[PDB]
């Protein structure tokens, strides 16, 4: 279904005024209810990290409580930047595709080449998953992006964060 606990990066979505830590795993108690977004990491759902030259970096966040980081990801439009900041790099993605409603059992949206995204082959992707409609957990909403810049921290913030 969709939805250690150690925070290892920061997710920035400038259009949504979102800055939020990413932790390993999608536990409600240890991660999402702590106001963080979670990297799918267990039960066969483990996805690639952004530093991999190909893969799908999958993340889950709350729609409606604890800082509600993904409450408005349906307001993203093609080209809107999504930035993952790590100790060593900035990974800049741009929004590419949206699946506004799907079954919580539809885990194939986290595949290396995510099903239903319209992506044709291997690339470097990000997947954001949250609940829909608001204040329920009936369905899931999925937003996908594609990497456009891998930037060493020594080069300062990417344009997207300024």
């Amino acid at each position: 279904a969709q939805a250690p606990g150690q925070g290892f990066a920061l997710l920035h979505i400038p259009k949504l005024d979102v800055v939020v830590p990413i932790a390993e795993g999608i536990s409600s108690k240890k991660v999402l209810d702590r106001g963080m977004v979670g990297h799918y990491a267990e039960d066969g759902l483990k996805t690639a990290m952004p530093d991999a030259k190909a893969g799908n970096f999958g993340l889950a966040g709350h729609r409606n409580t604890h800082g509600e980081p993904f409450r408005y990801i349906n307001k993203l439009e093609p080209g809107d930047p999504i930035v993952v900041e790590t100790q060593d790099k900035y990974f800049v993605y741009k929004m590419a595709s949206i699946l506004p409603v799907t079954s919580p059992s539809n885990v194939s949206v986290l595949d290396p080449v995510p099903k239903q995204s319209g992506f044709k082959g291997p690339g470097r992707y990000i997947t954001l998953t949250t609940c829909t409609p608001e204040f329920t957990s009936k369905y899931r909403m999925i937003v996908w992006g594609k990497m456009v810049e891998e930037r060493p921290r020594s080069k300062g913030k990417p344009d997207a964060l300024v």
